[PDB]
């Protein structure tokens, strides 16, 4: 209903343990960023397209979720970009297009079964955005300007 989405904000470092330790890094944004999300964005997987800063657009998951630990119902967003990345880029602008959703939240009995899940998500998410109606958004002006 709101797809896509565009939006732009720092990277910013979460709480608990990164998932770099999963070998699939999350970037977060400010709560500002997810707290200015649609309702109509639901919580689940998406997928799309990303750059930080002035680099390449890449494809990318992004996870909405909810997020324990505030006040009222908020939300959570992180991305992982499908690009391997020489250096860490806190503090970078990531500018974000969500373009499509992949599926619901779901729980997990094991990180054995976590980790599977996410790498098919990303997977998925690869093969989904070759369709000429998303693989155009590569090419939007929202990148542009960035660079
Ligand atoms: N492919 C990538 N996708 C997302 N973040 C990446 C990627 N490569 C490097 N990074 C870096 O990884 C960081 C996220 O690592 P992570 O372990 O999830 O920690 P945290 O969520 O606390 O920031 C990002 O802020 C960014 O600096
Ligand atoms: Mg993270």
């Amino acid at each position: 209903r709101h797809l896509p989405y565009f939006c732009r904000g720092q990277v910013v470092r979460g709480f608990g343990r990164g998932s770099k330790q999963l070998g699939i890094p999350t970037a977060n944004f400010p709560e500002q960023v997810v707290d200015n999300l649609p309702a109509d964005i639901s919580t689940g997987i998406y997928y799309g397209w990303a750059s930080v800063g002035s680099g390449d657009v890449h494809k990318m998951v992004v996870s909405i979720g909810w997020n324990p630990y505030y006040k009222n119902t908020k939300k959570s967003m992180e991305t992982h970009i499908m690009h391997t990345f020489k250096e860490d880029f806190y503090g970078e602008i990531l500018n974000v297009a969500i373009v499509g959703y992949l599926r619901p939240e779901k729980n997990f009995d094991s990180l054995e079964s976590l980790i599977s899940a996410i790498q098919g998500d990303i997977e998925e998410a690869k093969k989904r955005l070759e369709l000429p109606e998303y693989l155009k958004i590569k090419e939007d002006n929202f990148f542009q300007v960035s660079k």
